[PDB]
């Protein structure tokens, strides 16, 4: 679908996320062309799930803390799609619970940005 | 133009920014559907320009020293376009000199996100 861009209304979407550690869950995620990589909430995971450490570039510079990588791929299903997005790895937000569909996922559903 | 979304290649654009505090300059800016507001480098301004202090949520926790608000509106022109995007106010990166075109600007050029 064509998704209008509005400063007052974030372009969010329902996404079923399978972290392969528990049952697939539906979240509301921000469609973010400015994001190199997808971010999912730590709440999607179980308590015994191992994650890799990392340091990501953010608005406050380097955040050497609340972002981790999954060891296993992450599967994401959009409402109008049966076939899933399969990310080799993606970021996990451990402080807050940000949900961000990055260009890694957007490429897989062949999404484009269009300026008239 | 149609801009493909690619985790390895950021959707950037060359945009002429008029801060109305110095001569208009062309910068490279990230096209970002996840940004509520536009960010421009403080380099485009003069040393005597008054700016407002504020608080902006970003990846690296929560910052309130990084970004400032403009006092005057900002005009942005896209390639081969004479009629300017007019932003009443936008963020000013006083540190890493980021250039981000948010949904405030993307709305005025009628930009859309398209998922096939
Ligand atoms: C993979 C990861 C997500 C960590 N990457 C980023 O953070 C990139 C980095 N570049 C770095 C970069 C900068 C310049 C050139 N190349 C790379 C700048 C662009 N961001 C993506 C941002 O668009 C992320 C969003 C996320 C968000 C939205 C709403 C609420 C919380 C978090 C974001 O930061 N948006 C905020 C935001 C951001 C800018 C301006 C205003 C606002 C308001 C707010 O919406």
């Amino acid at each position: 679908p064509v998704i209008p861009l509005d400063p007052a209304r974030r372009p969010v979407i329902k996404a079923q996320v399978d972290t392969q550690t528990s049952h697939p869950k539906t979240i509301e995620a921000l469609l973010d062309t400015g994001a190199d990589m997808t971010v999912i909430p730590i709440a999607l995971f179980s308590s015994n799930t191992p994650l890799k450490n990392t340091s990501v570039l953010g608005a406050g510079g380097q955040t050497q803390d609340h972002f981790k990588l999954t060891s296993l791929p992450v599967l994401i299903r959009l409402p109008f799609r049966t076939t899933p997005i399969v990310l080799t790895s993606c970021l996990v937000d451990t402080k807050n619970n940000w949900a961000i569909i990055g260009r890694d996922a957007l490429q897989q559903c062949q999404g484009v940005l269009y300026l008239p």
